[PDB]
């Protein structure tokens, strides 16, 4: 139950974007899911940090949060987007788009 | 109330490093606290991921989570540690140890 990637996949008009994005209508972004707590997996590449606050977490919870499962790499996609002179361009890396890797920070 | 560095001082008996570590007895290793919502701060850095994710959560609130305020950059402390050989040694650069920077991801 430890940190990883799992499946998202987002709708651009569910989230406000169709107003510019043609297309594609969806797409999967991934989100990065699961606990960062003790004992760590081999490849949630955890910062010192991270290990110190989810330690400090233990001692202290109410008052430390524990360390947070995010994206540590992202991938870009490419999308079709309205022109300011209203014509279809393509965006053929649009970055930070998609999740690469996850981990502990 | 959003993601910014705030104060956060450690002690390494608390977390169990005074094994190890001679000196110092505690530091400033901050930690990132605040909201990924909308609307964001000039300077919480945010990936698209995180902007995409943060409204998926707002569409979805029982099934995908937040973007979450994370250090985005760490700092080094020097540490005195204790050598195989049983002997205090320096740890000019021990890296990663203090948050230089929070963001939304
Ligand atoms: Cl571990
Ligand atoms: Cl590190
Ligand atoms: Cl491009
Ligand atoms: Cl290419
Ligand atoms: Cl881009
Ligand atoms: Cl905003
Ligand atoms: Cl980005
Ligand atoms: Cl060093
Ligand atoms: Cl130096
Ligand atoms: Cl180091
Ligand atoms: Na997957
Ligand atoms: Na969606
Ligand atoms: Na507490
Ligand atoms: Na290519
Ligand atoms: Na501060
Ligand atoms: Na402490
Ligand atoms: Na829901
Ligand atoms: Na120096």
């Amino acid at each position: 139950s430890h940190c990883q990637k799992t499946s998202l996949r987002v709708n651009f008009e569910d989230i406000g974007w169709d107003s510019w994005i043609i297309a594609p209508k969806e797409y999967e972004a991934y989100e990065c899911r699961g606990g960062c707590f003790f004992p760590l997996a081999d490849d949630v590449t955890p910062t010192k940090h991270a290990i110190v606050q989810t330690l400090v977490h233990l001692k202290f919870p109410t008052k430390v949060s524990k360390a947070c499962c995010v994206p540590t790499k992202l991938s870009p996609i490419s999308v079709l987007y309205k022109d300011d002179m209203g014509v279809p361009t393509l965006k053929y890396h649009y970055e930070g788009m998609s999740v690469a890797e996850c981990g502990c920070r």
